[PDB]
């Protein structure tokens, strides 16, 4: 019954593509109430290509269904993910997470103001990394693109939209997880360029001005990257508390209750009048009333379009997701500390207490600074300190806000960490090495396998050997920063890099997290950048003295190694490494004449 907000966008649709549009009575969703579909052509596949230069480097990992744009991987994803509805929190938990959310809007905004983001940004950011355009840099150099863009503002200022539509364009795996980088049915969803400024103008504040950074809400590492991490985790350590906790919640962008998003959208109250006179329309007509386009599989060999419409998730698209969900998440997890310090009982659920509501604010005036500065929040991932560990078993408030946890019985005791080493964060874990110069260093690290995995594959088909060869180089420049504490990587990245030619710029997308920075996507030497990232700018090395060679760069332990993936000790290893010369060769013959440099004495 919620027609009169999706009425205008899905008429656009229905009378640009009136010559097929119709209504389909077997649609699956259940979840969405369906409009209409009408014809398109098939648009992507499923074809991983595998990487040649990496394959030939790696021949013991030989032993060791990815991103499907496919429409029947659009539909997959979405029956099994997307078409979902997380329960409403009820009376008394909506109470405590408005509470919550009011507290954090309030401490994340005492030095930070709410301001509209201008075009000029805008075209910085397009400009530094389609229908009828057929580019995103030219779409913005051509000023009728810009009066699509105002009459859509227009139409937000008289309270209304017609184009601001998602697009589910197909699944892109979450996580690279027990090999060959497959795991999560993560969905990736797509927006107008002008519906992507639009947002970015009334709500990139958030992104721009770094309203989630770690100075900022204590609890935040927004723009630190993965480096700075396991810092971070061993900072955390240090205060008192009880057992580390990192729990996953499970399909967090379909668990986003109405009440999320109403909670998140009280930053309106902070921003002036002719600020929110663009986000306020934005906000409902984008957020809060979806319009999809979904491919269906259909009859006859034909594929067809779908228009939907819903009330609550999160696109996971939005210009803001990741800055909304981390705001969330910290929410959450200050609203489970509550509960298991005892504010909280498991009965406030139904209903809160009597006087149970300045008392919450009571103990966040005093215990939220404090209990924020023990937590790591990095979108749904997090990592917090408790006060105790009660914290284990306050799930009652955190089940009541469908923050799910994953993989385990819905009311089973959460199990903390001892070691701050052994905690999970953004798919990674934390080491701490000592080097031969008795410096000490913190290093991100994740099972070998997850990382060879996702180097051997390519998205799509069509690959040139330049284009795969730039791709394997950004690979072993991105191990030399990231993982030079492993002996295979370390081999295998200087095995890319002498078989790759010098001159080659690096290219392609080595991760898709947030927390990569690229800063081996240069042709600078990796020594160098080393030393910039890992002493210069590091703000835990008191002793800047530069490392001379890569030999003085540390690996991990053996025992350390050896149990995160590493084949060392293994015939099969020995042979690759003992006659790792070979395929350097065969690349250098593939890819013709040019200028290398031989990386192994280095080792
Ligand atoms: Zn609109
Ligand atoms: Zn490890």
């Amino acid at each position: 019954t919620n027609w009169k907000m999706v009425e205008d966008r899905v008429k656009k649709l229905a009378d640009e593509f009136s010559t097929t549009w119709h209504y389909d009575s077997e649609h699956p969703y259940k979840t969405w109430n369906y409009h209409g579909s009408y014809e398109v052509k098939a648009t992507g596949s499923a074809s991983s290509m595998v990487n040649g230069v990496v394959r030939v480097l790696s021949k013991p990992w030989d032993t060791l269904a990815m991103t499907d744009t496919t429409p029947f991987g659009q539909q997959r994803v979405f029956k099994e993910k997307v078409d979902t509805k997380a329960p409403e929190p009820p009376k008394g938990t909506a109470e405590v997470m408005r509470v919550t959310a009011k507290w954090m809007w309030k401490f994340v905004g005492r030095s930070k103001t709410p301001r509209v983001c201008t075009k000029e940004e805008f075209i910085a950011k397009v400009n530094s990394h389609q229908n009828r355009w057929a580019s995103a840099r030219e779409a913005v150099e051509d000023p009728a693109f810009w009066e699509m863009v105002d009459r859509e503002r227009e139409a937000h200022l008289q309270g209304r939209c017609e184009m601001c539509t998602y697009n589910m364009m197909g699944k892109r795996e979450k996580k690279m997880g027990e090999f060959g980088k497959a795991k999560g049915s993560r969905a990736i969803w797509y927006m107008w360029l002008g519906s992507r400024y639009l947002e970015f103008e009334a709500l990139g504040f958030l992104n721009e001005d770094h309203w989630m950074s770690r100075e900022n809400t204590l609890g935040g590492v927004e723009g630190l990257g993965l480096q700075k991490l396991g810092y971070v985790l061993r900072d955390i350590a240090k205060n008192p508390g009880g057992l580390m906790y990192a729990d996953d919640t499970a399909g967090w962008d379909t668990r986003i209750t109405k009440a999320d998003l109403e909670n998140e959208s009280i930053v309106l109250e902070m921003m002036t009048p002719e600020h929110r006179a663009l986000a306020e329309p934005l906000i409902k007509f984008a957020y809060m009333n979806k319009v999809v386009k979904v491919m269906r599989p259909g009859a006859d060999g034909i594929t067809v379009m779908d228009v939907i419409s819903r009330e609550d998730q999160r696109g996971s698209g939005q210009v803001v997701t990741y800055a909304l969900n981390t705001f969330t998440n910290l929410c959450v997890q200050l609203i489970r500390c509550m509960e298991g310090e005892g504010l909280l009982k498991p009965e406030e659920v139904e209903k809160l207490e009597r006087g149970k509501q300045r008392k919450i604010q009571d103990w966040l005036d005093k215990n939220g600074t404090e209990r924020l500065a023990s937590m790591a929040v990095s979108g749904d991932d997090c990592v917090v300190k408790p006060k105790d560990d009660r914290f284990a078993t306050a799930l009652h408030f955190l089940n009541s806000m469908s923050k799910i946890r994953k993989d385990i019985p819905e009311w089973k005791q959460s199990t903390g960490w001892r070691n701050w080493q052994d905690v999970p964060f953004c798919s990674h874990h934390f080491h701490e090495l000592t080097m031969k110069d008795g410096r000490q260093i913190v290093v991100p690290c994740r099972h070998q396998d997850e990382l060879i995995g996702r180097a051997r594959l390519s998205p799509g088909s069509g690959w040139s050997l330049t284009e795969t060869a730039c791709l394997s180089k950004a690979y072993g420049q991105m191990w030399l920063l990231m993982y030079f504490h492993r002996r295979d990587l370390r081999l295998m990245a200087n095995a890319i890099c002498s078989a790759v030619p010098v001159s080659w710029v690096p290219t392609g997308r080595t991760t898709w997290s947030i927390h990569g920075k690229g800063e081996w996507m240069t042709t600078e030497d990796m020594l160098r950048v080393w030393n910039r990232v890992w002493i210069e700018e590091n703000e835990h090395m008191e002793d800047k003295t530069p490392v001379s060679s890569w030999n003085d760069v540390p690996y991990l332990g053996k025992r350390e190694d050896s149990w995160c993936g590493s084949l060392i000790g293994h015939r099969a290893r020995s042979t690759w490494a003992e006659n790792i010369y070979t395929p350097i060769m065969q690349i250098r013959g593939l890819i013709g004449p040019e200028r290398y440099v031989d990386y192994m004495p280095t080792l």
